[PDB]
């Protein structure tokens, strides 16, 4: 099974990339030293090979959400919304190790270098959730292959095979968005604003003195000014969710995750509502199975996953999470 | 839980974009140098992929109030008109750390490396204020996600997938508004006005000689001439305040802030009255609850928050702000 | 604190706009070619969202007096009408930099980025003029918020939709007066709305703004002093929306006036020197 989740982010996508990157007052990124240099955290960028002159292909950075982020997002909207209500509805309770093996890949950062027996592997890969996401102490392989969220862009022409030849955005897809944090004790103003802090105004005065001391000279004050590069909102992205010889319950669990995908954030920038997105389509090995109410069709997958959550039990997660 | 606050600004909106922009006498933002460029602080801008022509999506400009700005605005109006009157009616006394963590998410600029214990996470996320806005030294995630302030424009057409298909503005929504300073001692004229100034007219004449000596010739004097780009008044915007598994008390605190939003200002430019607005509607998961006399509806959330003002002590703020 | 006055102009209003504008004749205001160029100083521009076309919302032109100019107007009326005349006795003459920080925002340029201690901003925002008009070396925000002068116009309907169903100006508002260089002014007799806002203000501050509005007629704004532009008269001052104006003056809300009178009786120059001294 190949799944094409065409989504559209409603709000600016911000999946922060590692690196001590910097920004000026203007938009120059990583400037020469000596200029006013504010810290910048950029979105996750993926170099992709695309034609630059239409006859020559070069590596051009394309903003993406990682497949690790999208994979754990899918796992959490699949687990939190389907698996945990099915466990508490039947009264099944996991241990904290099985809980960690559900949301992460295992319970301990040390995996045992031991192959598990084949009956365990067959029961784990025939399991819907555990078959989707492997791992554990004996390091099972899952059936789910989650690719990174690629915007439908002319940079991804070689990435996207067909079907989008008229729907490609062109140009820069990012904006540096500026943020700051003032010290609120600098913004009091009135003696009725210091009737809630102990010590009163003079105590607030002492804080200002520390700031004045920090104006002359490791503690750090609250007054900060910084920036983060974000992908622009309204961008249309393509998500590849691929399946390696799946059972029908596994595909049904993926479709249940994409069905109630709406009230979740593509991870990064939680306080600024950055991860908000809507789904414009879901293709199930090429056929359009998405409607405005969610996923239409794929009925046998939904009945199989409905028969899978009935009889979903704790003991399979316990034996998956138990180290040899 | 999704809240959609559709507002109409009364005054022009000016949320200053960082960036030393420049402006000529008539238009031409950031000209080539040598045409006597004037300083220009533009309003905060957001690039958006939008449907420009039939089949082409481009990163067009659309200028906004940041979601960080209104997240702090909603937080500040919550603290000034709900939490501080409660804590001063019961006499609960905040510390400097609790106060700064309530208005700015942190007490100092150094977050703690350790994570908070789960009982602390559950108490501060069941808290009707701290659950909305997290932070702290142990870096709590808040349940509230605040989007930035989108006007109902063609540029945000891809953003407003559901609703707002009417009230659809086509043309430009920004204006270059010019503000200058004088030196008023360069506008004195009569010495009877100068008799208020101590030392006589000789000191005023010395300041005249100081500014002419500056004019022939880097100590700045006065009499500037500046432009700032603002949004036009009278246009209608949309705001999105969403929630992540909220308690009814947290939603009640958000609606208590939304009842008396209209006292506060959705802009900068405090002296120029910039930011006056009237809320046209408030959508509580799509249902309209806004009236002229505040919010009509959501009575369980208000009752929950009325039970939350009772029993609210400063102690929860204190061990939220306390660093390990 | 939501103080909203309405004024009537009697003479033209010329709040000049920065622009390299030129006219030939009244048929076309800005000609494409350069035949018979006669330079123009436009009045102040305010594009606004309005219901033009019976249903759709569009940016349309409308001519204003900016709120920075009326903020300076309210400032100079109070400083030169009570603050200097009740400061001229009992000593306490203002410093020259204090006079600049009172009349303008600052005494000089380069305001020091060192903030001030809180016992200042607690004392200054309670005093009638300094907390009304902030700034100076520490760029104090202040309380008083000054809106721009909005003509009660069909373009201005969405801003002023609540209290004004009728008395609603339509069509042209502006005309060109020559003297060969042309000037662009606002036709007299128009009714304007000037909004004054304050957050949590003291009794003396709103009394000072109210006392200034009792007497706002005398000072002329937005026009040539030689060309007699700027005269206006006030009817309809609203204080939390209740009508507090007559021909003789305010005559209402006397606690504000008693408070500000007791305040300028106790007015001293020490708060003004604590304003204007740049603690660099």
């Amino acid at each position: 099974m190949q799944i094409e989740v065409t989504v559209r982010n409603i709000t600016p996508i911000f999946s922060a990339a590692p690196g001590s990157n910097y920004i000026t007052i203007d938009g120059t990124i990583n400037p020469p030293p000596g200029v006013s240099r504010f810290p910048l955290v950029r979105t996750r960028m993926m170099y992709v090979a695309a034609d630059v002159g239409d006859g020559v292909i070069k590596s051009v950075p394309l903003q993406i959400v990682p497949g690790n982020t999208m994979r754990s997002l899918l796992r959490r909207t699949m687990l939190k919304h389907v698996i945990e209500p099915a466990l508490v509805e039947k009264g099944n309770k996991l241990s904290i190790g099985a809980y960690a093996t559900a949301y992460s890949g295992n319970a301990t950062g040390n995996p045992d270098g031991v192959p598990s027996s084949f009956d365990e592997i067959a029961t784990m890969r025939a399991h819907p959730f555990i078959g989707l996401f492997g791992g554990g102490p004996r390091m099972l392989e899952g059936r789910l292959m989650v690719d990174s969220l690629y915007p439908i862009h002319t940079n991804a022409e070689r990435i996207l095979g067909a079907g989008y030849e008229n729907e490609m955005m062109s140009g820069p897809i990012t904006q540096v968005v500026w943020a700051r944090r003032m010290d609120p004790i600098l913004n009091l103003g009135s003696s009725e604003d210091v009737e809630v802090i102990n010590g009163g105004a003079v105590a607030a005065n002492g804080w200002i003195q520390d700031l004045l001391a920090n104006s002359k000279a490791n503690g750090r004050g609250l007054k900060a000014f910084n920036a983060h590069e974000v992908v622009i909102p309204g961008l249309k992205w393509v998500w590849r969710i691929s399946l390696d010889r799946p059972t029908d319950a596994q595909v049904g669990l993926v479709l249940l995750a994409l069905n109630k995908m709406t009230n979740e954030r593509i991870a990064g920038g939680h306080s600024k509502d950055y991860g908000r997105f809507v789904i414009d389509g879901v293709s199930l090995n090429g056929e359009q199975v998405w409607s405005q109410s969610g996923i239409t069709g794929g009925e046998q997958y939904f009945d199989a996953v409905a028969e899978a959550i009935d009889g979903l039990s704790s003991k399979e997660f316990e034996q998956f999470a138990q180290s040899a």
